[PDB]
């Protein structure tokens, strides 16, 4: 896997190798995340293993990732989707698409992205990559919400900021 490097617009100007890319200085890049949902309306929350290099053993939403050159926004989700949970998905629906961040995490490894969200629902079993989840939970949006309310360190940086916009939120809560 490689991150697309962006310029001042989101112009890609070129790629590097994704664990060489993110570093205590990572620069400004390509990326996703993607909130999933199942036929009954419940949030699917994941726990990035131990073994991620940026924000290990952390809370955060369905799936995030670095789409590839060449490749749309929404195949990069498919792709990590199956890659990551082993589940197939509907088609993903845009629900922030200027969201940007920059974050750091514990270790000082930071998160600099241009990173547009999308929700979609699981039309399969979950099949978990132990390599790059280590736990899950189905939960009801409500109670997610209210956690990050109350607690947003116990959460991704990425997740909080995406679920505290105010109209990313209610896109989110017309997937319920
Ligand atoms: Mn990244």
């Amino acid at each position: 896997e490689h991150v697309i490097l962006l310029n001042a617009q989101g112009v890609p100007t070129g790629t590097l190798e994704k664990y060489a890319a993110h570093t205590a200085d990572t620069r400004l890049h390509l990326a996703f995340s993607s909130w999933l949902f199942n036929a009954k309306g419940q949030l699917l929350v994941t726990r990035r293993a131990l073994s991620k290099k940026a924000w290990p053993g952390v809370w955060t939403n369905s799936v995030a990732g670095h789409p590839q050159l060449g490749e749309s926004n929404e195949d990069a989700v498919i792709r990590r989707c199956r890659y990551e949970l082993g589940v197939e998905i509907t088609p993903p629906e845009s629900i922030y698409p200027d969201f940007r961040y920059r974050a750091t995490d514990p270790s000082g490894i930071v998160e600099n992205e241009v990173c547009p969200v999308f929700a979609a629902r699981t039309t399969s079993a979950l099949q978990i990559n132990d390599d790059e989840v280590m736990d899950y939970q189905w939960c009801d949006l409500a109670d997610v919400l209210h956690g990050i309310d109350a607690t947003p360190w116990a959460f991704s940086p990425w997740m909080v900021m995406q679920a505290t916009n105010r109209e990313a939120r209610k896109r989110l809560s017309a997937f319920t």
